[PDB]
């Protein structure tokens, strides 16, 4: 399969011109990588093997990890002005620094060949780049479609919701309706109790006298 | 503001190559465009003006909107048909629209070599990748919407069931309190039928007294 990158760069020697960094790799950027640069005319490949990035970071007193990631920085343009980029063309000499405010050092350097065919080199980097955008382009839509499908979720559980609140406002109604109605009755009957006793009561003093 | 469309063709002369097209406009197609075509190491570029469009119409006895239709199938790539032609002699660039066998010329433009195609062509990737940027953000941010929808709609779910039980609860409270009511209403009526009885029993014993 493969994975890739492709950054925008400004060579130090050539301000005014942007230029394009291809790097592609297997797996991990570790485990060696391919690196293209491009105007828009020309192009120059270099190869990176693993041995040779594990030499590079063993060469600069660099622990390995932290070594591949300032690689995926630099050349990935994965960063926080950090990173600067020198070529010659005469030489196919590359090689990019880190710097802090005015401090700098080498992170790495490369020898890029010519290539004898630049335009097709260019032609695959394009297609590259609108297959990405179509593919973006799906998944935007299909985005798309799953927001309004849970926005329309959402909206039924509002609604729901809303309409068990007033059923549960008039079930609460009924129930204290019943109770005041409940009240009525025990008082009623206690009442009426009251009166039992009295007629009881009343009885046994007339049976009493006879 | 601007709009553009990169498109790949293939050229029927030169079947074995990849061809970008690039047209940009205005606000629509109809109003007029900018069209380049490039093979990553020259580009060609041709302007066609509303009024070139309009009056291309017209001479195609082809409705203005159904002729600016066909442009927006055949140079945007918007299609289900389409063939391209160009001679690098006479810059001449016409593409034809095909049924089965059948053709016809849909449309021809002249199209100017530029002396700095690298520029054309470093624009054009610059615009590939700004635009890959930016729907890698708008693809990030629709991520944050869906978890966030996904998150109400948890709680949703989760309010709805916790309710449910609380009115189950109630409705058990309606029908317990129903006995409860219906239970008293026939001690009240029990209590007025003692009363009744004993004060018969009372006006008679007082009656013998």
């Amino acid at each position: 399969s493969g994975e890739r990158k492709i950054s925008r760069i400004h060579l130090v020697s050539e301000p005014s011109i942007t230029h394009f960094l291809q790097v592609s790799w297997e797996k991990t950027l570790e485990s060696g990588f391919v690196i293209t640069l491009t105007d828009g005319h020309s192009a120059w490949t270099g190869t990176v093997s693993e041995s040779e990035i594990s030499q590079e970071a063993d060469d600069m007193a660099m622990e390995k990890g932290k070594y591949v990631g300032e690689l995926r920085k630099a050349l990935l343009s994965g960063a926080g002005d950090v990173y600067t980029f020198n070529f010659s063309k005469e030489s196919c000499y590359f090689f990019f620094e880190k710097n802090l405010k005015d401090v700098s050092f080498r992170l790495g350097s490369f020898n890029l060949e010519k290539v004898e065919n630049p335009a097709e080199v260019i032609r695959e980097l394009i297609c590259y780049c609108l297959d990405t955008t179509a593919e973006n382009q799906a998944k935007n839509e299909h985005h798309l479609r799953v927001v309004d499908s849970l926005q329309t979720s959402l909206d039924a559980e509002t609604r729901s919701r809303n309409e068990a609140l007033r059923v549960k406002k008039k079930m609460e109604g009924d129930l204290n309706e019943m109770e005041i109605q409940l009240s009525h009755a025990n008082r009623m009957a206690a009442e009426a109790q009251k009166q039992v006793k009295s007629l009881q009561s009343l009885l046994k003093d007339t049976q009493i006298q006879l």
